[PDB]
RNA sequence: UGGUG
């Protein structure tokens, strides 16, 4: 079925990095690969 | 921790 483990809420963030593009949970500050800051900085 | 569906 189309259903599956993933999920979507609010405050979730995606990773700023062109060559990462993965989606992170709203409690992380960094990237879940690629450990991008959520932040500019 | 809601982790790769
Ligand atoms: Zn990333």
């Amino acid at each position: 079925g189309p259903l599956g483990s993933g999920q979507q809420r609010a405050g979730d963030w995606k990773c700023p990095n062109p060559t990462c593009e993965n989606m992170n949970f709203s409690w992380r500050n960094e990237c879940n690969q690629c450990k991008a800051p959520k932040p500019d900085g």
